[PDB]
Formats: structure tokens, C-alpha cells, sequence
């Protein structure tokens, strides 16, 4: 007897062909809500949209430029994917399927606003956790300076999401 | 009646066994041609040549250690994949599988030549763009001083390309 | 006549269902061994642990926060994967896919200790060779000063395999 397919497989019954579904390359979304820095003497919350997208088994983060409030030397933000996911999309989706921490690390160019003078350093993020549908990027540090608010360029952090 | 199969998937006809294309792993090529770079105050091109690699649904471009001529505090880089490419390996095969901004940034490790002495510091790299075979990576900072000549260290940069 | 399925596809006999494994968007193992830095100048081997993760046609490598001795302005890292892996994992599943240089490039965000003071700078990564389970990992360079030990934050690599 003829099996069934189990997605990403499927059986495209007008040509009789067992294809990968197109989708499983690439399933787009968004996630508009407040970014949240922690750290015992500072938090703040930011208004952000992030771009989404699962690749195979990998789930990407886009964020575009933005101006934030200051940072300590090492803290943590905090995604919150229990609302604000665009349609079609499930908080579970945003699941990681691996609890090793790091799971992704990545590097983020910032410049630092002191006085008037613009100064450029970087922040290394890993992303660390995932709590009912909160996400923890953890900023183990980079190059430092006091500064009153942070100049972020675009950047992407993906992991494993199967 | 028995169903045909849509690459990556085939069947291995000697031993009746359906499986994921080797290739779908890894498919290598060159790409040999001029990197431009482009600023409103300041724009080159340089011969230049990449591996690529398709792996899964990723493409990823390896380039060796280069020296180009000085850069401003931004910019951008252009690919044009339009001629170029080692045989098998078509313009199309380029097109990343989204319209995202950033699909993907990575960080390059550079040292800036000043009159004898080497600055190091680092560029990040945002695909962003591809228009018609032509590939735009910008450059969106880093850290910077003012300099006569850059000596990139090797780097990889990928993007969603299924 | 019915076919059969190679790994990553199978059929799930009890649901008649093909499908692909779910072992391979994830496999986890450890890595635990001395991770060796080479120099002409300058060699030592240090204690590490290592998690890693083949996912699809990928195998990441993830590194605790970790001390090491000081090291040169450039040189490079070998990890021999010819003894330490978790059970499953055999030496042949951490081989590359390519013999493309370099495979994939990463950020190590660093502190130089200089006797008391701490200097964060960063360490290009590339993944270069593998040879009879021996990885390198060449360190091309990044932000460098004069220093007496080096902390390490975590930091991922990955690359075809
Ligand atoms: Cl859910
Ligand atoms: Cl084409
Ligand atoms: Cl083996
Ligand atoms: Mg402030
Ligand atoms: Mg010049
Ligand atoms: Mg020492």
C-alpha cells in the first residue's frame, strides 16, 4: 500500500511527484513588540519589528538599524514571542530545538553616543534560552565606553529550529 | 501508480532506493571577476575571485585574504555574478529565496594601512540586495581611521539561496 | 516494486508515512579534549569541553566562556576529534564536506589580561583543513595588544559536514 508524506516531504498529486515543499527553504514572518534589556542597575524596553525567517531547520532574525538608551558592560534582552507574531505563525515556532548555550553567536555594530562623539565598537550576542515563548540573547560584552545612548547597524542572529 | 521524484530527492534506480541528492549537501563552484566597491566619494573595482558553496538551501561565498585600496566609513560592495561563474553554475543560481534586508550579516577582519603602520579593525557585511546577477553587499561600519590601503583577512558570508 | 529510503528519509513503518528523520535537523554530542594553539613562538594544549550540534548539512561547534595562556598576534587552533567524542559520534562525522579555504569565518570576542587590566578586542576564526580527524582552525588575527592571558566569551563555529 502507497505510504503518505510527512512535511517538509510532500506529494504533489497533479504531476504524481514526491517533492521537499518550497516553503522549507523559505517561511517569512514578522514580530513587532518591545525588546527588553536586563541588567540589576539598568532595564529599559524598546519598541522593535524583527524580520523572521526559517531556512531548513534554522530560524533567522533580522533586525534593522536602531537607536536605543544606554547599556552596562554585559546584560541580556529579552524577545518576547508570545504576542506580536504576524499570521500564520505560532510562539511554538520560535522554539529551539537544542537547550546547548550557546546555541548562535553572533556580532552586532554599534556605535556609542558620548558627549557629541560617535564611537564605533561591537557587542558579541548568543542566544541562550528560550522560556514559554521567551527568547534570551545573552551580551557577554565587546568593546566598551561610557555613553548616553547606542547607534545599532542591521544585524542577524539565527540558531537551530526544527 | 508509483510517483516520480523533484530534486533535492531522486531515486538511486540500481539498488530501487530513494534518497537526498549528494549534492544538496555541497555543490562548489569559482566566481572570478571585478568586486566593486562604491561610494559617492570614492568607488573601484578589483579582481577578485570566490568559492561558493550550496549547501542545503545556503549559499555561502569564501573569499581569501585581498588588499584593495582605502575605503570610506561606509559603503557598498557589488558582485556581478552576470559572467563569471565556473560551468554548471548559472546567474540565477545566486538569487536569494527572500527580499529581507538584512538576509544575513557577517563581520570581515581588515587592518587599515596608514604610511607603514597596520590598524587592525573590522567591517560588518550585510547582503542586501540582488538585482539582476548583481549581488549588493553593504558595508554599514565599523571601526575606522583614516588610511591609504586595507588588508582584508579571509572571510565567508552566506545567505537563504534555495 | 516498493523502494526503500536512505537516511536522512525514512518511513515510519507504524503510520505507514514517509518522512525525513527528525535526528537530522538536531544531533547533539560532546567534545572533550586539549585544544591546541601553534605558533612557531608560542604552543600550549589547554582542557576544554565542547557541545556539538549536526543540523541538516551542518556541524556547529559551541565554546564555554574559557582562560587560556597569551597568544600571538596571528597562529592557529587544532582540536583532534581522534579521541574524545561523546557515544554515537565516530571521528569520520566531524569531516568537512569541501576542502574549500576557509570553510566559514567567526568572531571570538575576547579580554587580554595585561597584570590587572582587562582589554576586550576580538579573534577572527576560520575553519582552514581537516586532516585524520585532526580540525584547524587558523586565528588570521583581529584587535591585538601586548598580554599575560586571554578570556575567552563563548563563541560558535559551524561549517558543511
Ligand atoms: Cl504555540
Ligand atoms: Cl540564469
Ligand atoms: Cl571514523
Ligand atoms: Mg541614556
Ligand atoms: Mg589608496
Ligand atoms: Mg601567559
Amino acid at each position: 500500500s502507497l505510504p503518505t508524506y510527512r512535511y517538509p516531504l510532500e506529494l504533489d498529486t497533479a504531476n504524481n511527484r514526491v517533492q521537499v515543499a518550497d516553503r522549507f527553504g523559505m517561511r517569512t514572518g514578522t514580530w513587532t513588540g518591545q525588546l527588553q534589556y536586563q541588567h540589576p542597575q539598568l532595564s529599559w524596553r524598546a519598541n522593535v519589528t524583527l524580520n523572521l525567517m526559517k531556512v531548513d531547520d534554522w530560524l533567522v532574525l533580522s533586525f534593522s538599524q536602531m537607536t536605543t538608551n544606554s547599556i552596562m558592560a554585559d546584560g541580556k534582552f529579552v524577545i518576547n514571542f508570545v504576542s506580536g507574531l504576524s499570521s500564520g505563525w505560532q510562539t511554538g515556532d520560535t522554539e529551539p530545538s537544542s537547550t546547548i548555550d550557546p546555541l548562535s553567536t553572533t556580532f552586532a555594530a554599534v556605535q556609542f553616543l558620548n558627549n557629541g562623539q560617535r564611537i564605533d565598537a561591537f557587542r558579541i550576542m548568543g542566544v541562550s534560552e528560550w522560556t514559554d515563548g521567551e527568547l534570551e540573547i545573552k551580551n557577554y560584552g565587546g568593546t566598551y565606553t561610557g555613553h548616553t545612548q547606542v547607534y545599532w547597524a542591521p544585524w542577524t542572529i539565527m540558531y537551530p529550529c526544527n
